[PDB]
């Protein structure tokens, strides 16, 4: 059986997969339940010598992604789902939920020095799970290609038990409890990966959404200080869908109407200190009054309950102005999007049909901007169903005069202008970017957030040229172009550079493109960044 002896001694027992060797649910913090709630991680201290780690273990706590304050269908179904013994059983969660997998090429010793890549999951940073990826894919695929990797996945809080926000948590340095727990998971492979046959100082670190914005809060922690020990914790990244948190503090507006909100859900509003009345909630109790919270599906959609925020400790400031004040760690990147990343968020507000209502819905979920930039974004972004997303699908798609409008904001702040703007201030290392067309022609959500997922873990198809064969030479040798394609992958250095600066892919393949596109959008949005923060 696959045997790894940890750095305190312990002697552990993974599981032969044939394809592969796998040492699944490996705990590295102590649990966080009880008065640990919303606390920073602790080092998980006890022996593993002797035990078996041949399964994942449960989840971290899940939110309903259609919950709510509010009652409705969307809400009441995705709970019974949730709720049921089957649910419960295919997929557990709990609160203590804080373990990392380790996944390599059959027949790895210890001393093989091979390349890492970390996976951080995406979920909205309100639901995942490490289980829902499978690393054969990639693995395989690293074996063929004479470039061996070793995958590591690490499970982090979600929701209110990860991200709670306000005043007391702020006071407490609580802020970010879930990016702690990967940072922790970090460290945990810097001092122990040796021993299962992977090289600490060739980690990428890479995921997709909120795992994406995880990547970037990494590069962008302790101002730019990725250092362990006197080591940096990883020497690259990959960022699939997803740059900078457009967020404001900590215990700004939104993250304290939250947390009260939290509080009189759970039964705390009458509490002199809401947080350690939280503390002492049941699971149960907690996990209601969470689902009573906006949930990334319901009306709400991306003005994110629970998200990363600044909090002036260890994320010391606005995201986008950290980026342009150079406080990020040095290292080559690789970002990219979907076309079409808002259509999916976009169905969360179908009720909105009329101008009126749009402009409403924009001045509701941005409380920082005036009436002059509300002006501007709907000129930016029109009503003409033709300019929208699924772009360049004309008439069609057009389940209200508004979806493919609110598709093409929520898209572009989220994730694929927010990319350009990233792009455009970023001089720590060389820069690769890409953008998929893959699924141009999908009704409805076109080239949709998340379906890189499929081709990087599931299924095979022209992206996972990059998913998986580009990626692996990134993370071999800090250069996609080894991989072999037939396409060269340009360097990226700025959007108004002349000639191709973008990777793209199609149905067919690839082939390469500019980063041009929307430049008034670019402007509306991001002339003052903070005034579309949430
Ligand atoms: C679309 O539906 C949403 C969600 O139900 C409506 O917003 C809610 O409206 C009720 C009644 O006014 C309020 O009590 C809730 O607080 C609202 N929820 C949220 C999250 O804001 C919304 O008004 C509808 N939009 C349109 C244009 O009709
Ligand atoms: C057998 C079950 C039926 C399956 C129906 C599948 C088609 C409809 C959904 C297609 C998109 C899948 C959801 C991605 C959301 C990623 S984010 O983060 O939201
Ligand atoms: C008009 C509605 C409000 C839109 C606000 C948009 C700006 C705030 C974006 C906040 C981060 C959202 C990250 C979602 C990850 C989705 S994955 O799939 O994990
Ligand atoms: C957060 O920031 C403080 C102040 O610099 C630092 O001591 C602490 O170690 C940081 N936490 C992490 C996980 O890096
Ligand atoms: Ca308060
Ligand atoms: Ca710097």
């Amino acid at each position: 059986a696959p045997t790894a002896t940890l750095a305190n001694g312990d002697t552990i027992t993974g599981l032969n997969a044939i394809i592969n060797e796998a040492f699944l649910g490996i705990p590295f913090a102590e649990p966080p339940v009880g008065n640990l709630r919303f606390k920073d991680p602790v080092p998980y201290s006890g022996s593993l010598d002797g035990q078996k780690f041949t399964s994942y273990g449960p989840s971290c706590m899940q939110q309903n992604p259609e919950g709510t304050y509010e009652e409705n269908l969307p809400k009441a179904a995705l709970d019974l789902v949730m709720q049921s013994k089957v649910f419960e059983a295919v997929s557990p969660s709990s609160e203590d939920c804080l373990t990392i997998n380790v996944v390599r090429p059959p027949g790895t010793k210890a001393g093989a020095n091979l390349p890492v890549m970390l996976w951080i999951f995406g979920g909205g940073f309100e639901v995942g799970g490490t289980s829902t990826f499978p690393p054969a894919q990639m693995i395989t695929k690293s074996i063929a290609m004479g470039k061996p990797i070793i995958h590591v996945s690490v499970n982090y809080r979600v929701s209110s038990w990860g991200f709670l926000a306000g005043d007391e948590i702020k006071a407490e340095g609580s802020a970010n409890a879930g990016l702690k727990d990967q940072r922790l998971g970090m460290q945990w492979v810097a001092d122990n990966i040796a021993a299962f046959g992977g090289d600490p100082t060739k980690v990428t670190i890479f995921g997709e959404s909120a795992g994406s914005m995880s990547v970037m809060c990494h590069i962008l922690w302790n101002d730019g200080d990725n250092t362990y020990k006197g080591k940096p914790l990883f020497r690259a990244g990959i960022m699939q869908s997803g740059a900078m948190v457009p967020s404001d503090a900590v215990d700004g507006i939104y993250g304290n109407e939250i947390f009260d909100l939290l509080a009189s859900n759970a039964g705390c509003g009458s509490a002199s200190d809401k947080l350690a009345c939280l503390r002492g909630v049941s699971s149960d109790t907690l996990e209601d009054a969470t689902n009573n919270t906006p949930g990334f599906l319901a009306y709400s959609s991306l003005r994110l309950s629970y998200l990363p925020r600044p909090d002036g400790v260890n994320i010391t400031d606005d995201m986008y102005a950290l980026v342009r004040e150079g406080k990020y760690a040095n290292i080559p990147v690789i970002i990219g999007d979907q076309n079409d990343e808002g259509t999916f968020f976009g169905t969360s507000s179908l009720n909105v049909t009329t101008d009126a209502q749009a402009r409403e819905y924009f001045k509701q979920s941005f409380v920082h901007a005036s009436d002059a930039e509300i002006d501007t974004l709907m000129t930016a972004y029109p009503g003409d169903i033709t300019q929208g997303s699924p772009f360049d699908t004309g008439i069609l798609n057009a389940l209200t005069p508004q979806f493919k409008r609110i598709s093409a904001v929520l898209g572009d702040l989220g994730f694929t202008l927010a990319r350009r703007y990233f792009l455009n201030h970023y001089t720590g290392g060389t820069k690769y970017s890409f953008l998929s067309k893959q699924l141009s022609g999908l009704p409805v959500l076109g080239t949709f957030h998340s379906n890189d997922i499929v081709f990087q873990d599931y299924l095979l198809g022209s992206g996972s040229l990059i998913y998986n064969n580009a990626f692996i030479a990134f993370a071999t040798d800090l250069d996609p172009n080894t991989a072999g394609l037939l396409v060269k992958w340009p360097e990226y250095t700025s959007s108004s550079q002349s000639g191709n600066n973008l990777m793209m892919i199609n149905a067919l393949g690839l082939y390469t493109g500019k980063d041009n596109f929307r430049t008034a959008g670019y402007d509306a949005l991001f002339s003052n960044p903070p005034s579309f923060f949430v």
